[PDB]
């Protein structure tokens, strides 16, 4: 079936020239709306979630691990280091390093988020641990943003994104304390507001991840507090068909909007 919101979604989708997927988890009643649900998207900096929580899960058995301190040398700096140029022959600590990626989308600190965990297979392998099929990052910072249409590196669906989102951040993938500092981190992000938050009501509280890379791939994954109700979880993904395409966050917050509205 396609529902009244798939037709909006459609028709917006339509209008942009690109590529939308959609997926919302309404934890009310635990349903879902879906839109190219099950279709591949590169997740460029919204992977920067999945790295962060795969080192809350490491600092449930190591007390100290979030205040360890990590190298940064010249040589580490990629693309965008707002955060980690600051400390280039000095140290950031993992917390730092977190609050970094997703506050701020530091690449570099992605960068030490990634070989604290082994590799960009350690982040795929914590995806499993917490039940998520779907997942896979397969490098670093910068290359995993090349965003190639078919090309299946560094990319999830909407809807693996969307319950992991929500085990993460809602539910019990994480222990309480590491749970609320991610909730914490994703609410004190700096990029997100023309993204999903551009769509929504202005009393509802969200905490987000961007995300952007090349063919003008414009994404964002959000928990959402309504005003009034149960927390809502949103994956808006959108990739283009040329290289050089500009980036879109208006499409974003137009599908979070018909989201909304379909509510
Ligand atoms: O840093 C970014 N993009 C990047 C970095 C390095 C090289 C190249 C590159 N190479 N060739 N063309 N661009 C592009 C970046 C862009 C954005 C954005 C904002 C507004 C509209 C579109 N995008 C937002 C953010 C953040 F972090 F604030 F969310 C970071
Ligand atoms: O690293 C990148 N972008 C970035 C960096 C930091 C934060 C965010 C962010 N955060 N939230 N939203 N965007 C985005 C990046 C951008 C590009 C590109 C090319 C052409 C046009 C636009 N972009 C290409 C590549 C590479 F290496 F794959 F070719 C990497």
């Amino acid at each position: 079936q396609t529902s009244a919101v798939q037709q909006k979604l459609a028709a917006l989708e339509k209008s942009s020239g690109g590529r939308l997927g959609v997926a919302l988890i309404d934890t009310a009643d635990n349903t879902q709306v879906l839109y190219r649900g099950d279709e591949r998207f590169p997740m460029c900096s919204t992977s920067k979630v999945m790295a962060a929580a795969a080192v809350l899960k490491q600092s449930e058995t190591q007390k100290q691990l979030l205040n360890q301190p990590v190298e940064i040398k010249p040589a580490d700096l990629v693309n965008y280091n707002p955060i980690a140029e600051k400390h280039v022959n000095g140290t950031m600590t993992l917390a730092e390093l977190s609050a970094a990626a997703l506050q701020y989308s530091d690449n570099t600190a992605m960068n030490k988020l990634i070989a604290q965990l082994g590799g960009p297979g350690g982040v795929t392998a914590f995806a499993r641990a917490i039940g998520d099929e779907t997942f896979r990052l397969d490098r670093t910072e910068p290359t995993l943003n090349t965003a190639i249409p078919g090309d299946p590196r560094d990319t999830t669906t909407p809807r693996a994104m969307a319950q992991t989102l929500r085990q993460l951040t809602l539910g019990h993938a994480l222990g309480e304390t590491q749970r609320a500092q991610l909730v914490t981190w994703l609410k004190g992000n700096t990029t997100g507001a023309a993204s999903i938050r551009a769509g929504l009501p202005t009393s509802w509280t969200v905490g987000d991840k961007t995300g952007s890379g090349d063919y003008g791939t414009t994404n964002d994954i959000a928990v959402i507090w309504p005003q009034g109700r149960a927390p809502l979880v949103l994956v808006t993904y959108f990739t283009q068909p040329q290289q050089n395409a500009e980036s879109r966050r208006d499409v974003l917050a137009s599908a979070a909007r018909i989201i909304a509205e379909g509510l």
